This record gives structure tokens, sequence and C-alpha cells, in this order.
């Protein structure tokens, strides 16, 4: 049947999409009822980015001076709060297009639908992970900031990631819509890195169970193993470190395919200790850890609206 | 910056998706003004499809016999016909959501966007190409004929795909809007298999200069090349002849990052003559064929609204 990088449907998110400018910087925003949620560095030039005082910035500035477009209608803005790195920009219209949603923040490993927008107008929509190093490995240029990341589950969206910046290896860092980072990482123009980052086991695990549901088998085994002594192994391969949670989650896979989740921790010992002997798994060479339990069942399952 | 598979963002499309029902048969339809299309199949059984006559099984149908559903309102039918291997069900009620949009036929090696649905409902969105053999590589399951694939430029919806059938190796098959399929298969649950596919050169080259603007360059050598002499080593690794009209379309590349076509096309020869050598090239450890030098552009220059 085939497996592929599926994202969310975006028709959700699209209609909440809007452009926020602040003298002449402009970014995306999220308008959400009578509320717009965009970066709080709207507020600054070039020079300020440096060394920003935000709170300093935003004293200086009152409701007139954003001027928000949804499409080419303004939005009147009549307050304005900094939450965290997040501007929130009361308007007084609400967005009859507001989906029903809920802001979360997401554990790293799991994955998201990111809608790439520029000008507050949408690019593009990919799915990510939220790395252990709290960076996403997004494709993201000039202006994207603003942009958002979530989650569907049939009628709600779940909105999990705000786009702020780009780190040195050409990676990405935000905020959760409260404002608060993933990962150590401030709104600066100042030197910042990811620490080293590790494979999420869960997820290859979960590949790889794709794999057997779409009858790529070549690479079980015939062995099982502990946790323990799997634990050790993955250690090696700066993979995390599989956890009790971690197994029980991948019970429902565990299940439709009769394979026990020890039985395929054996098989993935073997692959990163053999390596894949220039054999592909599900049409790749590497092993893939960006896609969770839920993705690949909901994928394999056939699970709409969502 | 960072470069992913990005699918056009997929809200213009969804606003068009409905259920079809016809006796026990459901699949996917797309609704634009006041026309339905799906397969023509949702008029089969499970016994029809061995071997169906499809104008002797339509012509004992009548407008009422079709169920479409738009979430759950109902549009009453009040015209059909056959048009190739779609149906177009006539409906009393225009969809006030219908984009700008028109019907193209793409040729082997365009890349496009499927929104995969069920029960007339969203699954999920990616990207695809058009391979030379004429199948995609999907991921359908039962249910989601009449999913479309499709373009954005700007405001317009170029529909280009509607899904049929799965073909023996996980891959798939669909037809155009006016039910013409791409490749010379047939929607009967007959023998059938894809010729033997090849590598669209012409996308190979536009990500490599993805990945020279991305800064991932090692892979680069000193040499050029000629066409002739490149073609007869791409021939051997069984890759697309490139022509000129290839080597014009990847024109803006060559000239954004510096580099000659055949330039590149030297480096491409050295790779398919030596391997990678373990390395990676934008975290892909094979040539990827499934980005057009259109694709690239638009992620690498930031186009929106599609
Ligand atoms: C974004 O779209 C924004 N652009 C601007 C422009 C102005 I004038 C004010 C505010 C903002 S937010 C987004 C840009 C793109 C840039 C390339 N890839 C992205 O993801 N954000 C930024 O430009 C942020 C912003 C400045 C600096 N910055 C960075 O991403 C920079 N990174 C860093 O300095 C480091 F910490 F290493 F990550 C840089 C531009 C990539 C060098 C803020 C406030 C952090
Ligand atoms: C699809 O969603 C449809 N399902 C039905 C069910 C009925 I009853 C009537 C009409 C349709 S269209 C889609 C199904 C999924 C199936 C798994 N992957 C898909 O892409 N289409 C089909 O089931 C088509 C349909 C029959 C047989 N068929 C196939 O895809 C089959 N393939 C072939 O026979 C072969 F030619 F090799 F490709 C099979 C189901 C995968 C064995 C039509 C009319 C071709």
């Amino acid at each position: 049947s085939g497996f592929r990088k599926m994202a969310f449907p975006s028709g959700k998110v699209e209609g909440c999409m809007v452009q926020v400018t602040c003298g002449t910087t402009t970014l995306n925003g999220l308008w959400l009822d009578d509320v717009v949620y965009c970066p709080r560095h709207v507020i600054c030039t070039s020079e300020d980015m440096l060394n920003p005082n935000y709170e300093d910035l935003l004293i200086r500035k009152s409701n007139h001076n954003f001027l928000v477009q949804a499409g080419n209608v303004q939005l009147r803005v009549i307050g304005h709060s900094m939450q965290n790195c997040v501007l929130k920009l009361k308007v007084d219209t609400a967005n009859p297009k507001t989906p029903k949603y809920k802001f979360v923040r997401i554990q790293p490993g799991q994955t998201f639908s990111v809608l790439a927008c520029y000008n507050g107008s949408p690019s593009g929509v990919y799915q990510c992970a939220m790395r252990p190093n709290f960076t996403i490995k997004g494709s993201f240029l000039n202006g994207s900031c603003g942009s958002v990341g979530f989650n569907i589950d049939y009628d709600c969206v779940s909105f999990c990631y705000m786009h702020h910046m780009e780190l040195p290896t050409g990676v990405h860092a935000g905020t959760d819509l409260e404002g608060n980072f993933y990962g150590p990482f401030v709104d600066r123009q100042t030197a910042q890195a990811a620490g080293t980052d590790t494979t999420i086991t869960v997820n290859v695990l979960a590949w790889l169970y794709a794999a057997v549901i779409n009858g790529d088998r070549w690479f079980l085994n015939r062995f099982t193993t502990t946790l323990n002594d799997f634990n050790l192994v993955a250690m090696k391969y700066n993979y995390e470190p599989l956890t009790q949670d971690h197994v029980d989650i991948l019970g429902p896979l565990s299940a439709q395919t009769g394979i026990a989740v020890l039985d395929m921790c054996a098989s993935l010992k073997e692959l990163l200790q053999n390596g894949m002997n220039g054999r592909t798994i599900l049409g790749s060479a590497l092993l893939e850890d960006e896609f969770t339990p839920f993705d690949v069942v909901r994928q394999c399952s056939g699970v709409t609206f969502q």
C-alpha cells in the first residue's frame, strides 16, 4: 500500500494565518477567535536583534502600531500583551474560520505538521519531529517566522510549535504557543548551537513495524532480547533509551503484526551492529526516526479528518 | 535553511472532497461547481471488478442511485455521465468553496501533492512524482479511490491525478480528471504490472542544486562533460536521457549557484560511477529524483499561496 512522510491536511490552519507588520518588520501570525499570536520580535528592527530588550521595545508601542492583514482585509488591533516570547494581539474581529483547537507542549520524539508561511500566506506543508535536542529539521527562509506546527485529531487542531529561528547547522528552534522555547534557546541573534542529537528509538521501531506491514521483512531475525540488553547496545549508537512506556505504546503494532516488541528490538540490535548491507527498508537506506507509533497506525489504518 | 519533501497546502482541495455511494460501494469524489467527479467503478460491487462492463452497469443506474454527501449534507444528483474511467455527477448545488481550477495532464517526471482521503474525508497530504513508467509511489488503503493529486500556482489549483488502483509492487495508478489513465493500465481487477521504472535525471540534478544552495557541496568535482557523454553514462545506470529542454529548465538554478548544468552533470556522472561512499546529500543516502527544478526554486525562494 506504500508508506510516505504524510502531513496533516492544512486547511484548518491555513484559515488562521495572517501577516503582522510593526514598523518595517513583517512576519506571520495565528488568528484564533479575536486574538493574533506572533513572535514578539515583530517589534524589532535589524539593530535590535543582536541584544533586544523586549519589555523596553514594547512599552514604546501602542495598538495602532501593529498592522494585521488577513488577505487584504486589515484587522483593527485593540489590545496587546507579551507572554514569554510571543505577542498576543487582541483584534476587534473574531476569525470565523477558527477551528476547535488547543495549545499543547509536545515532548521530544513527537511529530507534527509545519505549515511554512511567508507574508501571512501558505507556502507548503511537511512533517517534522521534535528532536531530543529540542530542534526541528525544518525548511524555513527569511520571513517564515510565526509559521506554526500542529497535530489534528478529528476536528481538533493542537498547535504545538511557532517558528522563531535557525541554528548553526541548518536546523530550527521555536516556542509553544505560550511563547516558551523548546530547548535552551533565546530569541536573540547571538551564538547558540543545539546539543548533540540522538535517534528516537521508539520511532525507529514503529517504522520497522510499518515495513513489516508493507511486506518489507528481510531484516527480521529469529532472536529476542531483554530491554536492558537492547538498551546497552542502543546507547553505543546514540539511540534514546527505550522505556516501558515506549514498549507499551508499541503494543498496537506489536499485536497487529504478531511480532513482540523485544523481538523487533532484537532485529534492530542486529541492524545497528551489522548495518543494512546496501539494502533498503521502505525505499530508505537509513533507519528513519520521524514516524511515531501513532503516525504508523494512522497511515496504515486510514484515520481521517486528521 | 533546510530541505524537505514539501506538499502544497491542501485547504483549497479539502473544501472540494465528498463521499460518493452507489449501492454498498463508497469512495471519494471531487465537487467543483455543480459537478462531482469520481472513479466510474463506484458503480461496481466485488463481483463486477474481475471484468466489469461499465456502460452496461451504468445504464441500469439512475441519478437517485448515487448518494453524494458533503459532510452530513446530502447533495441531490440531477444528471450523470461517464467520461473515460471517470463518472461526472451533476448536482443541484454549486460548491461555494470551489477554487479557481484547471484539469491538466502532467508529464512523467512532474511532481504533485496527493490529498489521501477516506469516506470523503482528508487523511493526509504528501508529495509524489509521476514516474516514467506512469505509476506513483503513493500511500493508499482500501477506500482511498477518488483521492486527487494537484498543483497550486498562486490562487489556481491544477488537478492532474485521480486515484484508482494499486499495482503489484505497492505502487499506484490512476487517471487525469478526464478519466484517462496514466500508463497502459485499466480499471479492472486483472493482472497488470508497471514496466521498469527509470530515474528522473533532471530532478536529481535539481536536488543536487538544492544541496549546493543548502551548503552541502562535497560532491562537486572540477570537471565538465558533454551532454552526449553524460547521457551514455546515465543510460547504464537506468537514468532518463537529459534533453536540451531539461538543460534549459535547470537554467535558473544554474545561474543562481553559478554552476553550469554540464558541470553539475560531471558531478553526477562521478556519483553514479563511484557511489556516495557512505556520505549523505541533504541527509539522504540515495540520490533523490522526486523534486523538480520548480520544486527546488519554490522551496528555496519561498513561493506562497502555492
Ligand atoms: C524569521 O522569519 C524572522 N525574521 C525576522 C526579521 C526581523 I528585522 C525581526 C524578527 C524576525 S523573526 C526567522 C528567519 C529565518 C532566517 C533563516 N531561517 C529562518 O528560520 N528568524 C530569524 O531571523 C531569527 C530572529 C533573529 C535572528 N534569527 C535567526 O534565525 C538567526 N539565528 C541565530 O542568531 C541563532 F541563534 F544562531 F540561531 C539567523 C538569522 C539564522 C542568523 C531572532 C530574534 C533570533
Ligand atoms: C479503491 O479505493 C477502490 N476500492 C473499490 C472497492 C470497490 I467494491 C469498487 C471500486 C473500488 S475503487 C482502490 C483501493 C486501494 C486498494 C489497496 N490500495 C489501493 O490503492 N482501488 C481498488 O481496489 C482497485 C479497483 C479494482 C481493483 N483495484 C485494485 O487496486 C487491485 N489492483 C489490481 O487488480 C491491479 F491491477 F493489479 F492493480 C487490488 C485491490 C490492489 C488487488 C479496480 C477497479 C482496479
